């Protein structure tokens, strides 16, 4: 499914970003490097074989132009953080366009991605 994508490419963004790297305290180096993983909201299973799918919102602004919003979830080795981002379409069917990104860190302060 394309939604799925929609939320892996946002996620590997925000779990790269050596910004939001120092709140989860992650790391880099030839001996051990930090690995982070995401997924969208509660699970309780493995892969796509048999659980609960992503969902996708889509609006349309008085313009006519739809926007669309995903929210996950992301699990560090020291914490869990959640991400949160708005998407918007441009001129007509094309590649969705991201307005709004941030996450929130339980401990640490909020941190923007795009904004």
């Amino acid at each position: 499914g394309s939604d799925t994508q929609l939320f892996n490419r946002a996620v590997s963004m925000v779990e790269k970003n050596k910004d939001i790297r120092s709140l989860l305290q992650c790391d880099d180096g030839i001996t051990g490097k930090e690995r982070l993983k995401a997924y969208g909201e509660l699970i309780t299973n493995d892969k796509w074989t048999r659980n609960r799918p992503i969902v996708s919102t889509k609006k349309l602004d008085k313009e006519g132009r739809t926007h669309h919003y995903m929210r996950f979830h992301v699990e560090s080795k020291k914490k869990i953080a959640l991400v949160h981002l708005e998407a918007k379409e441009s001129k007509q069917n094309y590649q969705p366009d991201f307005i709004n990104m941030y996450v929130d860190v339980p401990g640490e302060k909020r941190y923007y991605l795009i904004k």
